[PDB]
Protein backbone atom coordinates (compact mmCIF):
# COMPACT_ATOMS: atom_id res chain seq x y z
CA UNK A 1 0.00 0.00 0.00
CA UNK A 2 2.90 2.44 0.80
CA UNK A 3 0.52 4.83 2.61
CA UNK A 4 3.41 7.06 3.70
CA UNK A 5 5.61 6.82 0.57
CA UNK A 6 2.67 7.63 -1.72
CA UNK A 7 2.38 11.12 -0.14
CA UNK A 8 6.02 11.78 -1.08
CA UNK A 9 7.63 13.04 -4.33
CA UNK A 10 8.94 9.61 -5.47
CA UNK A 11 7.70 7.43 -8.31
CA UNK A 12 4.62 5.26 -7.97
CA UNK A 13 5.30 1.52 -8.15
CA UNK A 14 4.14 1.48 -11.80
CA UNK A 15 5.96 4.64 -12.95
CA UNK A 16 8.50 4.20 -15.78
CA UNK A 17 10.32 7.12 -17.42
CA UNK A 18 12.17 7.53 -20.75
CA UNK A 19 15.96 8.14 -20.79
CA UNK A 20 15.20 11.72 -21.71
CA UNK A 21 13.26 12.50 -18.48
CA UNK A 22 15.72 13.65 -15.80
CA UNK A 23 14.15 16.27 -13.44
CA UNK A 24 12.49 16.80 -10.06
CA UNK A 25 8.95 15.65 -9.30
CA UNK A 26 8.42 19.07 -7.65
CA UNK A 27 10.42 22.04 -8.91
CA UNK A 28 10.61 25.75 -7.89
CA UNK A 29 10.69 24.94 -4.19
CA UNK A 30 11.12 27.89 -1.85
CA UNK A 31 13.21 27.82 1.31
CA UNK A 32 11.03 30.63 2.72
CA UNK A 33 8.01 28.27 2.63
CA UNK A 34 9.64 25.38 4.56
CA UNK A 35 8.01 24.57 7.94
CA UNK A 36 10.01 26.01 10.85
CA UNK A 37 8.38 23.82 13.51
CA UNK A 38 9.84 20.40 14.37
CA UNK A 39 7.51 17.48 13.49
CA UNK A 40 5.53 16.16 16.44
CA UNK A 41 6.69 13.05 18.24
CA UNK A 42 4.43 10.89 20.37
CA UNK A 43 4.07 11.89 24.05
CA UNK A 44 7.21 11.21 26.15
CA UNK A 45 9.69 11.45 23.23
CA UNK A 46 11.89 14.39 22.19
CA UNK A 47 14.22 15.35 19.38
CA UNK A 48 17.87 15.46 20.33
CA UNK A 49 20.71 16.96 18.26
CA UNK A 50 23.55 14.42 18.35
CA UNK A 51 27.14 15.67 18.50
CA UNK A 52 28.98 12.93 16.64
CA UNK A 53 32.27 14.60 17.49
CA UNK A 54 31.55 14.13 21.20
CA UNK A 55 32.70 10.63 22.23
CA UNK A 56 29.76 10.05 24.57
CA UNK A 57 27.02 11.19 22.14
CA UNK A 58 28.77 9.09 19.43
CA UNK A 59 28.77 6.12 21.82
CA UNK A 60 24.97 6.47 22.26
CA UNK A 61 24.38 6.27 18.53
CA UNK A 62 26.82 3.33 18.41
CA UNK A 63 24.88 1.43 21.06
CA UNK A 64 21.52 2.12 19.39
CA UNK A 65 22.89 0.79 16.03
CA UNK A 66 24.75 -2.17 17.57
CA UNK A 67 21.49 -3.36 19.18
CA UNK A 68 18.82 -2.34 16.62
CA UNK A 69 20.27 -1.82 13.16
CA UNK A 70 20.03 -3.89 9.93
CA UNK A 71 20.08 -7.70 10.06
CA UNK A 72 20.22 -10.16 7.21
CA UNK A 73 16.99 -11.93 6.20
CA UNK A 74 17.59 -14.85 8.52
CA UNK A 75 18.56 -12.74 11.59
CA UNK A 76 21.98 -14.36 11.91
CA UNK A 77 24.08 -11.19 11.33
CA UNK A 78 23.48 -7.59 12.43
CA UNK A 79 25.69 -4.78 11.14
CA UNK A 80 28.04 -3.45 13.82
CA UNK A 81 29.46 -0.12 12.46
CA UNK A 82 32.21 1.01 14.82
CA UNK A 83 32.10 4.33 16.65
CA UNK A 84 35.09 5.56 14.65
CA UNK A 85 33.38 4.52 11.38
CA UNK A 86 30.31 6.55 12.37
CA UNK A 87 32.57 9.61 13.02
CA UNK A 88 34.08 9.29 9.52
CA UNK A 89 30.72 8.61 7.86
CA UNK A 90 29.02 11.66 9.38
CA UNK A 91 31.70 14.42 9.46
CA UNK A 92 32.55 14.69 5.79
CA UNK A 93 33.13 18.12 4.25
CA UNK A 94 30.41 20.70 4.96
CA UNK A 95 28.47 18.27 7.15
CA UNK A 96 25.73 19.80 9.32
CA UNK A 97 25.45 18.70 12.97
CA UNK A 98 21.71 19.53 12.69
CA UNK A 99 21.28 16.67 10.18
CA UNK A 100 22.34 14.13 12.82
CA UNK A 101 18.97 13.67 14.48
CA UNK A 102 18.22 11.51 17.52
CA UNK A 103 14.98 10.83 19.38
CA UNK A 104 15.13 10.19 23.11
CA UNK A 105 12.65 8.63 25.47
CA UNK A 106 12.32 11.46 28.04
CA UNK A 107 11.86 9.29 31.13
CA UNK A 108 15.03 7.18 30.61
CA UNK A 109 17.04 9.81 28.64
CA UNK A 110 17.91 6.96 26.28
CA UNK A 111 18.37 7.42 22.52
CA UNK A 112 15.64 5.24 20.83
CA UNK A 113 15.78 6.53 17.23
CA UNK A 114 18.26 8.14 14.78
CA UNK A 115 18.47 9.32 11.18
CA UNK A 116 21.36 11.18 9.44
CA UNK A 117 22.29 12.96 6.28
CA UNK A 118 25.45 14.47 4.78
CA UNK A 119 25.62 16.78 1.79
CA UNK A 120 27.07 15.48 -1.49
CA UNK A 121 26.95 16.52 -5.16
CA UNK A 122 25.32 13.70 -7.09
CA UNK A 123 25.47 13.41 -10.86
CA UNK A 124 22.36 11.54 -12.19
CA UNK A 125 22.27 11.01 -16.00
CA UNK A 126 24.85 13.78 -16.48
CA UNK A 127 23.09 16.46 -14.39
CA UNK A 128 24.85 17.33 -11.13
CA UNK A 129 22.52 18.17 -8.23
CA UNK A 130 23.25 19.14 -4.60
CA UNK A 131 21.73 16.28 -2.56
CA UNK A 132 21.59 14.83 0.89
CA UNK A 133 22.86 11.28 1.35
CA UNK A 134 20.59 9.73 4.05
CA UNK A 135 21.79 6.82 6.20
CA UNK A 136 21.53 5.14 9.60
CA UNK A 137 17.74 5.45 9.96
CA UNK A 138 17.05 3.28 12.99
CA UNK A 139 14.23 2.80 15.46
CA UNK A 140 14.71 0.67 18.61
CA UNK A 141 13.41 -2.88 18.26
CA UNK A 142 10.88 -2.30 21.04
CA UNK A 143 9.19 0.58 19.15
CA UNK A 144 8.76 -0.96 15.69
CA UNK A 145 5.67 -0.51 13.49
CA UNK A 146 4.53 2.62 15.37
CA UNK A 147 5.00 4.89 12.37
CA UNK A 148 8.00 6.60 13.97
CA UNK A 149 10.09 6.15 10.80
CA UNK A 150 7.95 8.53 8.65
CA UNK A 151 8.36 11.17 11.46
CA UNK A 152 12.18 10.78 11.29
CA UNK A 153 12.07 10.97 7.47
CA UNK A 154 9.77 14.05 7.35
CA UNK A 155 11.89 15.85 10.02
CA UNK A 156 15.17 15.28 8.15
CA UNK A 157 13.54 16.28 4.87
CA UNK A 158 12.43 19.56 6.54
CA UNK A 159 15.96 20.29 7.88
CA UNK A 160 17.51 19.43 4.51
CA UNK A 161 15.05 21.68 2.67
CA UNK A 162 16.06 24.55 5.07
CA UNK A 163 19.43 24.42 3.33
CA UNK A 164 17.76 24.82 -0.11
CA UNK A 165 18.35 21.14 -0.92
CA UNK A 166 15.45 19.26 -2.47
CA UNK A 167 16.83 15.89 -3.60
CA UNK A 168 18.32 12.95 -1.67
CA UNK A 169 19.98 9.69 -2.34
CA UNK A 170 19.59 6.59 -0.11
CA UNK A 171 19.91 2.79 -0.32
CA UNK A 172 17.92 0.02 1.42
CA UNK A 173 17.63 -3.81 1.22
CA UNK A 174 13.87 -3.40 1.36
CA UNK A 175 11.81 -2.56 -1.71
CA UNK A 176 10.20 0.95 -1.62
CA UNK A 177 8.84 3.21 -4.36
CA UNK A 178 10.90 3.08 -6.51
CA UNK A 179 14.48 1.99 -7.10
CA UNK A 180 16.56 3.72 -9.82
CA UNK A 181 18.82 0.60 -9.72
CA UNK A 182 19.09 -2.70 -7.78
CA UNK A 183 22.47 -4.30 -7.11
CA UNK A 184 22.93 -7.84 -5.64
CA UNK A 185 25.91 -8.40 -3.37
CA UNK A 186 28.46 -11.09 -3.73
CA UNK A 187 30.99 -12.46 -1.24
CA UNK A 188 34.49 -13.81 -1.62
CA UNK A 189 35.49 -16.10 1.25
CA UNK A 190 38.86 -15.34 2.89
CA UNK A 191 38.73 -17.30 6.22
CA UNK A 192 36.82 -20.25 4.82
CA UNK A 193 36.82 -22.26 8.00
CA UNK A 194 35.30 -19.50 10.14
CA UNK A 195 32.63 -18.81 7.47
CA UNK A 196 31.70 -22.56 7.45
CA UNK A 197 31.59 -22.71 11.28
CA UNK A 198 29.18 -19.71 11.53
CA UNK A 199 26.82 -21.05 8.77
CA UNK A 200 27.70 -18.43 6.06
CA UNK A 201 29.44 -21.01 3.79
CA UNK A 202 28.75 -24.71 3.13
CA UNK A 203 30.49 -28.02 2.58
CA UNK A 204 29.41 -31.16 0.72
CA UNK A 205 30.88 -34.63 -0.04
CA UNK A 206 32.81 -33.22 -3.02
CA UNK A 207 33.80 -30.13 -1.01
CA UNK A 208 35.32 -31.29 2.24
CA UNK A 209 36.80 -28.81 4.74
CA UNK A 210 40.38 -29.24 3.44
CA UNK A 211 39.23 -28.87 -0.20
CA UNK A 212 37.20 -25.73 0.62
CA UNK A 213 40.28 -24.18 2.31
CA UNK A 214 42.45 -24.94 -0.74
CA UNK A 215 39.83 -23.65 -3.18
CA UNK A 216 39.93 -20.14 -1.59
CA UNK A 217 43.74 -20.07 -0.89
CA UNK A 218 45.38 -16.91 -2.15
CA UNK A 219 48.99 -16.22 -3.08
CA UNK A 220 50.42 -13.57 -0.79
CA UNK A 221 51.99 -11.59 -3.69
CA UNK A 222 50.46 -8.50 -5.33
CA UNK A 223 49.88 -8.37 -9.05
CA UNK A 224 50.68 -4.64 -8.84
CA UNK A 225 53.89 -4.80 -6.76
CA UNK A 226 53.96 -1.14 -5.67
CA UNK A 227 50.37 -0.95 -4.40
CA UNK A 228 50.68 0.92 -1.09
CA UNK A 229 48.56 2.68 1.55
CA UNK A 230 47.39 6.08 0.29
CA UNK A 231 49.16 9.10 1.88
CA UNK A 232 48.17 12.71 1.95
CA UNK A 233 50.48 13.49 -1.00
CA UNK A 234 48.27 11.21 -3.19
CA UNK A 235 45.06 13.19 -2.80
CA UNK A 236 45.43 15.19 -6.03
CA UNK A 237 46.28 12.00 -8.02
CA UNK A 238 43.38 10.00 -6.55
CA UNK A 239 41.08 12.93 -7.29
CA UNK A 240 42.10 12.95 -10.94
CA UNK A 241 42.11 9.16 -11.43
CA UNK A 242 38.76 8.54 -9.66
CA UNK A 243 37.10 11.72 -10.82
CA UNK A 244 37.73 10.88 -14.41
CA UNK A 245 36.77 7.19 -14.07
CA UNK A 246 33.42 7.94 -12.50
CA UNK A 247 32.15 10.14 -15.32
CA UNK A 248 31.18 7.11 -17.40
CA UNK A 249 28.40 6.12 -15.00
CA UNK A 250 24.78 7.07 -14.79
CA UNK A 251 24.91 7.84 -11.06
CA UNK A 252 27.98 8.93 -9.11
CA UNK A 253 29.16 11.47 -6.55
CA UNK A 254 31.19 14.41 -7.89
CA UNK A 255 34.11 14.65 -5.38
CA UNK A 256 36.15 17.74 -4.58
CA UNK A 257 39.78 17.32 -3.43
CA UNK A 258 38.51 17.96 0.17
CA UNK A 259 36.12 15.03 -0.25
CA UNK A 260 38.82 12.78 -1.71
CA UNK A 261 40.95 13.43 1.31
CA UNK A 262 38.11 12.67 3.71
CA UNK A 263 36.63 9.61 1.99
CA UNK A 264 39.94 7.92 1.07
CA UNK A 265 42.77 8.76 3.42
CA UNK A 266 43.27 5.58 5.45
CA UNK A 267 41.89 5.10 8.93
CA UNK A 268 42.61 1.81 10.64
CA UNK A 269 39.46 -0.38 11.02
CA UNK A 270 37.45 2.13 8.95
CA UNK A 271 38.70 2.90 5.43
CA UNK A 272 41.59 1.27 3.51
CA UNK A 273 42.85 2.91 0.31
CA UNK A 274 45.93 1.73 -1.66
CA UNK A 275 47.50 3.37 -4.71
CA UNK A 276 50.07 2.60 -7.33
CA UNK A 277 52.23 5.62 -8.06
CA UNK A 278 54.41 5.79 -11.18
CA UNK A 279 56.52 8.98 -11.79
CA UNK A 280 54.63 10.83 -9.11
CA UNK A 281 51.25 9.94 -10.83
CA UNK A 282 48.56 7.77 -9.29
CA UNK A 283 47.70 5.15 -11.95
CA UNK A 284 45.68 2.50 -9.98
CA UNK A 285 43.66 2.51 -6.76
CA UNK A 286 41.95 -0.01 -4.48
CA UNK A 287 39.59 0.93 -1.58
CA UNK A 288 37.33 -0.96 0.81
CA UNK A 289 35.79 -0.01 4.15
CA UNK A 290 35.42 -2.15 7.31
CA UNK A 291 31.85 -3.09 8.30
CA UNK A 292 31.79 -5.95 10.76
CA UNK A 293 28.63 -7.91 11.48
CA UNK A 294 27.77 -9.08 14.90
CA UNK A 295 27.06 -12.84 14.73
CA UNK A 296 23.88 -13.60 16.68
CA UNK A 297 23.84 -16.85 18.83
CA UNK A 298 27.06 -18.56 17.68
CA UNK A 299 28.88 -19.96 20.73
CA UNK A 300 32.34 -19.64 19.20
CA UNK A 301 32.37 -16.32 17.30
CA UNK A 302 30.73 -12.94 18.03
CA UNK A 303 32.09 -10.90 15.06
CA UNK A 304 32.37 -11.39 11.31
CA UNK A 305 35.02 -8.94 9.95
CA UNK A 306 34.12 -7.93 6.43
CA UNK A 307 35.76 -5.60 3.88
CA UNK A 308 33.37 -3.81 1.61
CA UNK A 309 34.59 -2.95 -1.93
CA UNK A 310 34.31 0.82 -2.29
CA UNK A 311 36.14 2.40 -5.33
CA UNK A 312 38.63 0.53 -7.52
CA UNK A 313 40.33 1.86 -10.69
CA UNK A 314 43.06 0.34 -12.81
CA UNK A 315 45.03 1.76 -15.79
CA UNK A 316 48.12 -0.56 -15.58
CA UNK A 317 46.54 -4.02 -14.98
CA UNK A 318 43.29 -5.86 -15.81
CA UNK A 319 40.31 -5.17 -13.57
CA UNK A 320 40.49 -8.86 -12.52
CA UNK A 321 44.12 -8.45 -11.46
CA UNK A 322 43.23 -5.27 -9.51
CA UNK A 323 40.37 -6.96 -7.62
CA UNK A 324 42.53 -9.98 -6.89
CA UNK A 325 44.92 -7.56 -5.20
CA UNK A 326 41.99 -5.94 -3.33
CA UNK A 327 41.11 -9.45 -1.95
CA UNK A 328 44.72 -10.00 -0.96
CA UNK A 329 45.01 -6.64 0.80
CA UNK A 330 41.80 -7.42 2.67
CA UNK A 331 43.25 -10.77 3.69
CA UNK A 332 46.43 -9.02 4.84
CA UNK A 333 44.28 -6.86 7.10
CA UNK A 334 42.57 -9.71 8.93
CA UNK A 335 39.19 -9.62 7.07
CA UNK A 336 37.20 -12.85 6.93
CA UNK A 337 35.27 -12.08 3.72
CA UNK A 338 35.37 -9.51 0.90
CA UNK A 339 31.93 -8.19 -0.11
CA UNK A 340 31.11 -6.37 -3.34
CA UNK A 341 28.02 -5.11 -5.14
CA UNK A 342 27.44 -5.73 -8.88
CA UNK A 343 28.08 -2.05 -9.58
CA UNK A 344 30.59 -0.48 -11.97
CA UNK A 345 32.73 -3.24 -13.56
CA UNK A 346 32.51 -5.56 -10.57
CA UNK A 347 30.23 -8.28 -11.87
CA UNK A 348 32.73 -9.13 -14.66
CA UNK A 349 35.23 -10.54 -12.15
CA UNK A 350 32.99 -12.39 -9.72
CA UNK A 351 33.03 -15.83 -11.39
CA UNK A 352 36.79 -15.91 -12.03
CA UNK A 353 37.69 -14.57 -8.54
CA UNK A 354 35.43 -17.16 -6.82
CA UNK A 355 32.75 -14.81 -5.48
CA UNK A 356 29.50 -16.43 -4.39
CA UNK A 357 26.15 -14.70 -4.94
CA UNK A 358 24.56 -13.53 -1.65
CA UNK A 359 21.03 -13.54 -0.28
CA UNK A 360 19.67 -10.20 -1.33
CA UNK A 361 20.27 -6.95 -3.08
CA UNK A 362 20.72 -3.25 -2.33
CA UNK A 363 18.16 -0.89 -3.94
CA UNK A 364 19.32 2.65 -4.87
CA UNK A 365 16.73 5.42 -4.52
CA UNK A 366 16.44 9.12 -5.18
CA UNK A 367 14.02 11.46 -3.52
CA UNK A 368 12.19 14.05 -5.58
CA UNK A 369 13.80 13.02 -8.86
CA UNK A 370 12.17 11.41 -11.88
CA UNK A 371 14.41 9.52 -14.35
CA UNK A 372 14.92 6.28 -16.28
CA UNK A 373 16.02 3.26 -14.14
CA UNK A 374 19.14 1.38 -15.20
CA UNK A 375 21.21 -1.80 -14.71
CA UNK A 376 23.61 -1.73 -11.72
CA UNK A 377 26.68 -1.84 -13.99
CA UNK A 378 25.70 1.86 -14.67
CA UNK A 379 25.78 2.69 -10.90
CA UNK A 380 29.06 4.39 -9.97
CA UNK A 381 28.44 5.23 -6.33
CA UNK A 382 28.84 3.02 -3.20
CA UNK A 383 27.13 4.23 0.02
CA UNK A 384 28.14 3.28 3.58
C1 LIG B 1 15.14 16.44 0.02
C2 LIG B 1 15.65 15.63 1.26
C3 LIG B 1 14.86 14.27 1.40
C4 LIG B 1 15.42 13.51 2.66
C5 LIG B 1 14.79 12.13 2.90
C6 LIG B 1 14.99 11.09 1.77
C7 LIG B 1 14.22 9.78 2.15
C8 LIG B 1 14.94 9.05 3.27
C9 LIG B 1 14.18 7.70 3.61
C10 LIG B 1 14.98 6.86 4.63
C11 LIG B 1 16.26 6.26 4.06
C12 LIG B 1 17.07 5.54 5.10
C13 LIG B 1 18.28 4.80 4.37
C14 LIG B 1 19.12 3.97 5.40
O1 LIG B 1 19.08 4.27 6.59
C15 LIG B 1 19.79 2.63 5.00
S1 LIG B 1 18.48 1.31 4.90
C16 LIG B 1 18.54 0.76 6.69
C17 LIG B 1 17.26 1.21 7.39
N1 LIG B 1 17.40 0.78 8.83
C18 LIG B 1 17.14 -0.45 9.19
O2 LIG B 1 16.74 -1.34 8.40
C19 LIG B 1 17.39 -0.64 10.66
C20 LIG B 1 16.46 -1.75 11.35
N2 LIG B 1 15.07 -1.29 11.07
C21 LIG B 1 14.58 -0.22 11.71
O3 LIG B 1 15.24 0.43 12.53
C22 LIG B 1 13.15 0.10 11.40
O4 LIG B 1 12.53 -1.08 10.79
C23 LIG B 1 12.99 1.29 10.44
C24 LIG B 1 13.48 2.61 11.14
C25 LIG B 1 13.73 1.06 9.07
C26 LIG B 1 11.51 1.48 10.02
O5 LIG B 1 10.69 1.56 11.21
P1 LIG B 1 9.44 0.61 11.47
O6 LIG B 1 9.24 0.70 12.93
O7 LIG B 1 9.75 -0.75 10.87
O8 LIG B 1 8.30 1.22 10.58
P2 LIG B 1 7.33 2.40 10.94
O9 LIG B 1 8.01 3.39 11.79
O10 LIG B 1 5.98 1.91 11.31
O11 LIG B 1 7.28 3.12 9.48
C27 LIG B 1 6.80 2.38 8.36
C28 LIG B 1 7.07 3.24 7.09
O12 LIG B 1 8.53 3.24 6.95
C29 LIG B 1 8.85 2.83 5.65
N3 LIG B 1 10.16 2.24 5.71
C30 LIG B 1 10.53 1.09 6.34
N4 LIG B 1 11.85 0.91 6.15
C31 LIG B 1 12.33 1.95 5.41
C32 LIG B 1 13.59 2.29 4.91
N5 LIG B 1 14.69 1.53 5.09
N6 LIG B 1 13.74 3.47 4.19
C33 LIG B 1 12.65 4.23 3.99
N7 LIG B 1 11.42 3.94 4.44
C34 LIG B 1 11.24 2.80 5.17
C35 LIG B 1 7.84 1.73 5.40
O13 LIG B 1 7.72 1.42 3.98
C36 LIG B 1 6.56 2.40 5.90
O14 LIG B 1 6.04 3.34 4.95
P3 LIG B 1 4.79 2.92 4.02
O15 LIG B 1 3.57 2.72 4.85
O16 LIG B 1 4.67 3.96 2.91
O17 LIG B 1 5.19 1.61 3.31
C1 LIG C 1 23.27 -7.29 7.45
C2 LIG C 1 24.40 -7.92 6.66
N1 LIG C 1 25.56 -8.43 7.13
N2 LIG C 1 26.36 -8.92 6.08
C3 LIG C 1 25.74 -8.71 4.91
C4 LIG C 1 26.35 -9.09 3.60
C5 LIG C 1 24.44 -8.04 5.18
C6 LIG C 1 23.33 -7.61 4.24
C7 LIG C 1 23.69 -6.44 3.39
N3 LIG C 1 22.93 -5.33 3.28
N4 LIG C 1 23.63 -4.45 2.44
C8 LIG C 1 24.70 -5.13 2.05
C9 LIG C 1 25.82 -4.66 1.24
S1 LIG C 1 26.96 -5.73 0.66
C10 LIG C 1 28.01 -4.58 -0.02
C11 LIG C 1 29.24 -4.81 -0.67
C12 LIG C 1 30.00 -3.64 -1.09
C13 LIG C 1 29.54 -2.32 -0.86
C14 LIG C 1 28.34 -2.04 -0.18
C15 LIG C 1 27.57 -3.18 0.30
C16 LIG C 1 26.28 -3.27 1.04
O1 LIG C 1 25.56 -2.20 1.48
C17 LIG C 1 26.36 -1.27 2.25
C18 LIG C 1 26.02 0.15 1.76
C19 LIG C 1 24.58 0.49 2.10
N5 LIG C 1 24.33 0.28 3.51
C20 LIG C 1 24.66 -1.02 4.13
C21 LIG C 1 26.11 -1.43 3.78
O2 LIG C 1 24.88 -6.32 2.63
CL1 LIG D 1 2.69 15.57 7.83
MG1 LIG E 1 7.90 2.74 14.61
N1 LIG F 1 23.32 3.28 3.27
Amino acid sequence: DYKFWYTQPVPKINDEFNESVNEPFISDNKVEDVRKDEYKLPPGYSWYVCDVKDEKDRSEIYTLLTDNYVEDDDNIFRFNYSAEFLLWALTSPNYLKTWHIGVKYDASNKLIGFISAIPTDICIHKRTIKMAEVNFLCVHKTLRSKRLAPVLIKEITRRINLENIWQAIYTAGVYLPKPVSDARYYHRSINVKKLIEIGFSSLNSRLTMSRAIKLYRVEDTLNIKNMRLMKKKDVEGVHKLLGSYLEQFNLYAVFTKEEIAHWFLPIENVIYTYVNEENGKIKDMISFYSLPSQILGNDKYSTLNAAYSFYNVTTTATFKQLMQDAILLAKRNNFDVFNALEVMQNKSVFEDLKFGEGDGSLKYYLYNWKCASFAPAHVGIVLL
